[PDB]
C-alpha cells in the first residue's frame, strides 16, 4: 500500500535525520561534541538543544540493533558515543558525582557540561537505558573478536550504570516525562531489564555482577504492584487516573522475542500488557478532536496520559508509534508460538477488534486465529497511517501533533520521534532485537522486601578504540 512505501522511504528519513543530530558531525546540531545525541535542534521556544541520558540511550539501542543487522555505517557513531559517556559519567553535576548519584542527571549541555538550573531530577531510569544500549554494543564486540574493547572499555562504563540502578531503584525520583515526583512503572521496568542483561554480560566478560543478581528478583517483585486489577499504573505518588503510554513503553523497550505473553514482565502479548492497551488508547478518544467520528475498531491519535496540559496536551508521534509497535511485537509472538490466548482480562481487547472473541487458546491454523490477527495487523497500521497523515511532507517528525488541526508542535526534528519511527517499522517487518533473558527472570519472590545492594563506581578512560572492521 501506500503505507508500506511510505515508511520504507521514511526508514530512510530516519536514519538520516538522526544522524545530522550527533555530534561533531552532524549537520543540524554544530556545537555538540564527538557521540553527544542532541534531543533536538531546536534551540528556543522550546529549547531541546541538550543530551538527555534517556533519549540518547533510547537512539543508541536504535543504532546498535540497526548496526548489527547489517548497517556497519554506523560503527563510528556508536564508538563515539561510548567515549563521550566515559567523559558525562564523570561530570560533578547537580544529581552529584560519579560515585555520589551524578548518573542519575536528566540532562547535560551539548559541549558535555552540566546543566546547573532547576529540573526535575534524578530520573533514575537514565543509566538503566545507557547500560542497555552499551551491553548490545559489547555484545557484539565479543562475538566478533574485539574481547579487549568489550571487557576494557564497555564492561567498566557498565558497571558504573548497574550499580547506581541497584543501588537507587527502590527510592523515588521523576518519571520519563520529567513531571512526577515517584516511583515509575516504565523506569522499574527497565531497571530489572538492564540488571538482568548487566549480570550476563559481567559473566560473559569474565567478571559478575552479584548487585544485579540480588536486586533483579526484587525489582521485579515490587514491578508487580503496578498492575490495578485492569491497567498497568503509570506512577505511585500521583493524583491522576494513572493511564500513561509510559506503560507502553515500558512494554515495548524490555520485549523479548524469545518470552511467552508473560504477565510479570508485561511482554507486549501478556494479558495485562494487552488490556492495559486498551485502557491507555481509550483514554485519548474522547480528548482530541482529531478524533471525532472514529470506532472503538479504529486506531486514534495518542499522547502522553489524559491529564496533559504540555503544550496544552496533544497527542504525540512517538507515543502513537509505541501503541503500534506494541501491537507489531505481539503479532510476532502469537507467530512463533504457534498459538493465541483470550482470557478474561484481555476479552474487551479483542473483542473490541473482533465482536466474535471469546476465552479459549486458538491455534495459527484456526479461523478465529486468522480473523484475529488480521484484525489486529490493521489495528496496529492504523497507528501508523496516523503519524504518516501528520508527518511533514519531507518526513519531519516533530514532538508532538495538533489535538485539534494536526500541525506539528514543540521541538522539531525530534532525535526519539525518529528512533520511535525505526522501531516499529522494524517490528511491522518483524525484525525484532536480541534477547535478554527473560526466560529466565520472570519468576517472582514470595515476598517482596524494600532494599539495594550497593556496587561498585570507578572512573573509565577511553585510551584508544583497536582498529574494528565491521563487514
Ligand atoms: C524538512 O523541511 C523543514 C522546513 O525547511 C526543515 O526544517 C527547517 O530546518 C531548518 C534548518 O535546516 C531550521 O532552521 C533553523 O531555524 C531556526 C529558527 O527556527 C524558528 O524560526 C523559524 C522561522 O520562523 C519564521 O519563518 C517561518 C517561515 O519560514 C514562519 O512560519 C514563522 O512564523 C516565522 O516568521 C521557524 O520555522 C521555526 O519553527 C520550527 O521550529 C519550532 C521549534 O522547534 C517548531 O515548534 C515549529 O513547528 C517548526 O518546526 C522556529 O520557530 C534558527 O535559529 C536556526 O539557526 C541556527 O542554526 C543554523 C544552522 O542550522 C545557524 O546558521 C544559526 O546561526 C543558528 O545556530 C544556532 O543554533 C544551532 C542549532 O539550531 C547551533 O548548532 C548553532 O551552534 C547555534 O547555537 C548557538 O546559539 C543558540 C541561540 O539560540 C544557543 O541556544 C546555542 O546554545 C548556541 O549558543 C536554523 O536556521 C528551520 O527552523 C526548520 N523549519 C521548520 C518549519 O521546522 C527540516 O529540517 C526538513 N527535514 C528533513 C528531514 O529534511
Ligand atoms: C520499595 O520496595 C518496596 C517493596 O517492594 C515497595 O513496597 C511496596 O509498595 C507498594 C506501593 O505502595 C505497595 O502496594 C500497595 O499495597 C497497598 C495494600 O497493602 C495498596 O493499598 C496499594 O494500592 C495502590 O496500588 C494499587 C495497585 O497495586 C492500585 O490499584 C490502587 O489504586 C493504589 O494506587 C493508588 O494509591 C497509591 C498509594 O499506595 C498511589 O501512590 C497511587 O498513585 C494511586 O493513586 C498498593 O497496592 C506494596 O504493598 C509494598 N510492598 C511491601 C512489601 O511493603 C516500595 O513502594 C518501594 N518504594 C519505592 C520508592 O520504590
Ligand atoms: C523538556 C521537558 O519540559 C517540561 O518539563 C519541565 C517543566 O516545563 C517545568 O515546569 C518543570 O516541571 C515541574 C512542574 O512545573 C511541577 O508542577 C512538578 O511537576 O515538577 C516538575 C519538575 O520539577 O521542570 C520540568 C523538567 O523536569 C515538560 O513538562 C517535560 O515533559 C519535558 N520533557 C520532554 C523532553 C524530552 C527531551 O526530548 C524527553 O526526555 C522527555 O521524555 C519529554 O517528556
Ligand atoms: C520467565 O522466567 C521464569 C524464570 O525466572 C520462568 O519460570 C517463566 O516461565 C518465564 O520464562
Ligand atoms: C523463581 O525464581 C525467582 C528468582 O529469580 C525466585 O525468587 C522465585 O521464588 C522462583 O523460584
Ligand atoms: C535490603 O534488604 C535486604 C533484605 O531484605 C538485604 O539483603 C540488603 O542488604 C538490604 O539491606
Ligand atoms: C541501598 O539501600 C539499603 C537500604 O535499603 C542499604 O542497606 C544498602 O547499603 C544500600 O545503600
Ligand atoms: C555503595 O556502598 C558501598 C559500600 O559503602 C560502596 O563501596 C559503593 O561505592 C557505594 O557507595
Ligand atoms: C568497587 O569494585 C571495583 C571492581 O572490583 C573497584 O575497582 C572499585 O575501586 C571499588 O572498590
Ligand atoms: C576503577 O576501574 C576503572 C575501570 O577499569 C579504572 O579505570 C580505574 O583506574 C579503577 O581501577
Ligand atoms: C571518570 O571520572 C573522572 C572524575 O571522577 C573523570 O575525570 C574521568 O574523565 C571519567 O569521567
Ligand atoms: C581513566 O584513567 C585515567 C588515568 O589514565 C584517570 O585520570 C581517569 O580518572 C580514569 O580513571
Ligand atoms: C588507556 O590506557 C592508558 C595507559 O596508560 C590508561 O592509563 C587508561 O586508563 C586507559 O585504560
Amino acid at each position: 500500500a501506500t503505507l508500506d512505501s511510505w515508511l520504507s522511504n521514511e526508514a530512510t528519513v530516519a536514519r538520516t535525520a538522526i544522524l545530522n543530530n550527533i555530534g561533531a558531525d552532524g549537520a543540524w546540531v554544530s556545537g555538540a561534541d564527538s557521540g553527544i545525541v542532541v534531543a533536538s535542534p531546536s534551540t528556543d521556544n522550546p529549547d531541546y538543544f541538550y543530551t538527555w541520558t534517556r533519549d540518547s540511550g533510547l537512539v543508541i539501542k536504535t543504532l546498535v540493533d540497526l548496526f548489527r543487522n547489517g548497517d556497519t555505517d554506523l560503527l563510528s557513531t556508536i564508538e563515539h558515543y561510548i567515549s563521550s559517556q566515559a567523559i558525562i559519567q564523570g561530570v560533578s553535576n547537580p544529581s552529584g558525582d560519579l560515585s555520589s548519584g551524578g548518573l542519575g542527571e536528566p540532562k547535560f549541555n551539548v559541549d558535555e557540561t552540566a546543566y546547573t538550573g532547576s529540573w526535575g531530577r534524578p530520573q533514575r531510569d537514565g543509566p538503566a537505558l545507557r547500560a542497555t544500549a552499551m551491553i548490545g554494543f559489547g555484545q557484539w564486540l565479543l562475538d566478533n573478536g574485539y574481547t579487549s574493547a568489550a571487557t576494557e572499555i564497555v564492561w567498566p562504563l557498565v558497571r558504573n550504570d548497574l550499580s547506581y540502578v541497584a543501588q537507587y531503584w527502590n527510592q523515588t525520583g521523576y518519571d520519563l516525562w520529567e513531571e512526577v515526583n515517584g516511583s515509575s512503572f516504565f523506569t522499574i521496568a527497565v531497571q530489572h531489564r538492564a540488571l538482568v542483561e548487566g549480570s550476563a554480560f559481567a559473566t560473559a566478560v569474565g567478571s559478575s555482577c552479584s548487585w544485579c543478581d540480588s536486586q533483579a528478583p526484587q525489582i521485579l517483585c515490587y514491578l508487580q504492584s503496578f498492575w490495578t486489577g485492569s491497567y498497568i499504573l503509570a506512577n505511585f505518588d500521583s493524583s491522576r487516573s494513572g493511564k500513561d503510554t509510559n506503560t507502553l513503553l515500558g512494554s515495548i523497550h524490555t520485549f523479548d522475542p524469545e518470552a511467552g505473553c508473560d504477565d510479570s514482565t508485561f511482554q507486549p502479548c501478556s494479558p495485562r500488557a494487552l488490556a492495559n492497551h486498551k485502557e491507555v488508547v481509550d483514554s485519548f478518544r474522547s480528548i482530541y478532536t482529531l478524533n471525532d467520528g472514529l470506532s472503538d475498531s479504529e486506531a486514534v491519535a495518542v499522547g502522553r496520559y489524559p491529564e496533559d496540559s504540555y503544550y496544552n496536551g496533544n497527542p504525540w508521534f512517538l507515543c502513537t508509534l509505541a501503541a503500534a509497535e506494541q501491537l507489531y511485537d505481539a503479532l510476532y509472538q502469537w507467530d512463533k508460538q504457534g498459538s493465541l490466548e483470550i482470557t478474561d482480562v484481555s476479552l474487551d481487547f479483542f473483542k473490541a477488534l473482533y465482536s466474535g472473541a471469546a476465552t479459549g487458546t486458538y491455534s495459527s491454523s484456526s479461523s478465529t486465529y486468522s480473523s484475529i490477527v488480521s484484525a489486529v495487523k490493521t489495528f496496529a497500521d492504523g497507528f501508523v497511517s496516523i503519524v504518516e497523515t501528520h508527518a511533514a511532507s519531507n518526513g519531519s517528525l516533530s514532538e508532538q501533533f495538533d489535538k485539534s488541526d494536526g500541525d506539528e508542535l514543540s521541538a522539531r526534528d525530534l532525535t526519539w520521534s525518529y528512533a520511535a519511527l525505526l522501531t516499529a517499522n522494524n517490528r511491522r517487518n518483524s525484525v525484532v532485537p536480541p534477547s535478554w533473558g527473560e526466560t529466565s527472570a520472570s519468576s517472582v519472590p514470595g515476598t517482596c522486601a524494600a532494599t539495594s545492594a550497593s556496587g561498585t563506581y570507578s572512573s573509565v578512560t577511553v585510551t584508544s578504540w583497536p582498529s574494528i572492521v565491521a563487514t
